[PDB]
DNA sequence: TTGCATAACGATGCAA
DNA sequence: TTGCATCGTTATGCAA
DNA sequence: TTGCATAACGATGCAA
DNA sequence: TTGCATCGTTATGCAA
DNA sequence: TTGCATAACGATGCAA
DNA sequence: TTGCATCGTTATGCAA
């Protein structure tokens, strides 16, 4: 649940990540971080951001542009309710868990939150890499993590 | 007909142990129908009829679950698959016998890995990229069947 | 007055006046003279490249055919920066039925097909990238054939 | 060369692995990990085991699947010998290299032998980055894998 | 004097001149009988695995047929490495239209796939590997049956 | 522009990465690394590297191989500067950002270039991991990069 | 316990 | 939709 | 602001 | 190449 | 040494 | 299975 501005940074944030052919594409887009909206909703939402549905010659039907921390970490804590099976950690290192393959999608998550002790993650399948911004620790890291979940 | 047929055979089933499907004929024969192997195949098939044992249980007997699951086994290896296809399949679009399937990005293989465990009949495999899936249909279905059906899914 | 001449009434129509809708350029053509049906403006609008245009809070659009002088801010040059990396990474091409497949530079794959997916091209149902090579499905009726060579028109 | 118990523990973690259809398919399963078997003698492994051969409606032939440390080091110490180009490290990480596309194969036989003093992998393609478990040292990581090359 | 005759008369005449062109030994297998094309000893050489060799600074090679003894240091076990990876690591095949899928452990879809890639099979216009699958794509007319079984015979 | 050792070198780099069927092929995956050469100067590179086209029986057309640091830090420093978009640090790691798709690009560069402060790198999407060899630190690698840029 | 050889069982292309 | 014929898959008697 | 119901608008398979 | 018929996609009047 | 223009060489769709 | 005709691929004489 967020409300009309949020769900438009959001609805920005999406535009530039993926390729959306259609409102009830972008409302699917939007449902997956949990944000419900009716198309009548995101057509006033596209308009208020002045987007467009933007193709070139003999460019098929268009996909929305919209023209020239994100918060963001609810979408993230949402994700770490969902996919964060343990964490774990050494040194500056916090070491996350989540079921076979999600671990692209929450670790990207991670990063769109902008953590200011987060310099980076990296996700293998299963696994994610968090490296804390000195002086944190992975195990302070770790300790956040938990405590959003 | 056939959906009566199969209203016996649910009937002997929950009733008696069935161990093979030549069993079940000479039993459907008693009870005056007559079938053959190859159909019961079929019918078992369609019922979702399982061969079920518990640990050192031997050869199975025929089982048809009520919707009410395998007993420690999830057969919602496709209830996880409709509920992450709902959460997360954002569009579908076909080609020939190739279905592909877009996600929010990074959720690709969370959701290719589903599909993979759920096991459907008319897949022979799918590939995840990043925010697209390529799954495969089987001979003679096409691509945009099973597109249909991960869009009513959806 | 054939179609090439129809579209040159069009980008004629619509930089000079404010077309909202199609059956709108129809009820202006018709007034010129030319009568065409909604159905023919969308396949002239499509191959034009016109894009119903407004800005911030700009309401329902009027459509506009930009002069390869681009969009406003939003670059469509989607195409141009696949072009350009296709340019620099498409090694080979070679196709089998409805697929082209494109070979570049080791490790390569991800980053020339993410540009490809963005140009978002009306023939392309979608791409996968392994590591140095990347299968393109075409949209029925185009081949991967077809596909292939367009790839190779740009290498 | 592994007994009746061991065989069946890795039967159980390959079985909810992988979508096995088939008794021959697990043959060639337990065959990549070196464990030389006939069907006969998985058919009796997987009555022992309760597993059954599960469907659903409409649900084709079915996959088995048996119903509710892992040793585990052999498999990984035999991939090692396989896989393992070269080791290196620095603080907290051993640095792995495998042939190419190797990585992803010998990290998963790395996790599946849940080493006490190993916090987690990331493989990339032909790399492979350890985390050592405080106050074990890469180092040290990369001397056991040395070891148990 | 058929195929595998004239395929005897090729095998002969290399280990025992210095056949620099497929015109030359068009000429030679002439002089001692026969009559055959170039393009029939393009097929013939294919078929034989005849190839153009020289060393460094070597120039235009002349050709030569390996006797399963190796070419010198570079490894013709592109498919002798396919061969033994496919023993140790493909579980099953499957396939559709021009596509084979084999399927791996989990995780060695990747080794797998770039083993074979390296093999360059004449047949295979490319692979995707995921994290347990290849996709191999058929080179027409060979159907992705055909491919799957031979990846089969090796499994 | 590299001279005719460097190219050949390069050229064996190559080859042993990538299968090559044509010299025209040999030219475009030169010209990614920003080497212009034309078709006659290949056929007189590959005649002295004594790279022979190489096929097993019935095995159609061939590919080029060549029987039996890189200098390489060109290659990645041109990559630096087209896909490089930020730098950060911690402990002994470098982050380092690309755009989406880059990241295993541009590490694999990095990795050719063989530097002696790098034990090795891992990279995601849009991210790479540098793992500084001791006592380097990360900040440091992450100066090495800006430097390089 | 395990492999082998083979029997019992289940699935499926084809034609009706 | 079914049966036939057949083939792939799984179970099991005996030797070791 | 939002959802709903529905109207306005655009795209497309098919047949000519 | 176009129009027809139709369907998917987007905009908007009103109740809350 | 390199590029250019072009010659020599090899591969392949098609029809017989 | 082959030859024809042709096209893609590789080698090389000359100018710079
Ligand atoms: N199926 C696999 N790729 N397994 C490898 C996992 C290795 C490591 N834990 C990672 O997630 O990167
Ligand atoms: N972050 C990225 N790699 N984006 C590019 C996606 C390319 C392609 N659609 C795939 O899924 O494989
Ligand atoms: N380094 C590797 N993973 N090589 C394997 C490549 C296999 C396949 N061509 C792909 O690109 O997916
Ligand atoms: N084919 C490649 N992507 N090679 C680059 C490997 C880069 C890095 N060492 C990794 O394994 O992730
Ligand atoms: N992590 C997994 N087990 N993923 C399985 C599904 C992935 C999909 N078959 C692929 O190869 O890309
Ligand atoms: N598109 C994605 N898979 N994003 C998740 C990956 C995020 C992380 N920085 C990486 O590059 O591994």
């Amino acid at each position: 649940a967020a409300n009309r501005a949020g769900r438009q940074a959001r609805i920005v944030a999406i535009l530039s990540s993926a390729q959306v052919r259609s409102q009830n594409e972008l409302a699917a887009l939007l449902a997956a971080e949990g944000i419900e909206v009716t198309q009548a909703t995101l057509s006033r939402d596209l308009e208020e951001l002045g987007a467009v549905k933007l193709r070139g010659a003999d460019g098929g039907t268009g996909i929305y542009v919209v023209p020239e921390v994100s918060g963001g970490t609810d979408r993230m804590a949402r994700l770490l309710g969902e996919l964060l099976v343990s964490t774990d950690d050494s040194g500056n290192l916090a070491v996350l868990r989540t079921p076979p393959g999600a671990a692209h999608y929450l670790a990207s998550a991670i990063d769109r939150a902008a953590l200011p002790q987060v310099v980076g993650t990296i996700a293998g399948d299963d696994t994610i890499l968090v490296v804390a911004r000195e002086p944190t620790t992975g195990a302070q890291l770790a300790g956040m993590f938990e405590n959003l979940r």
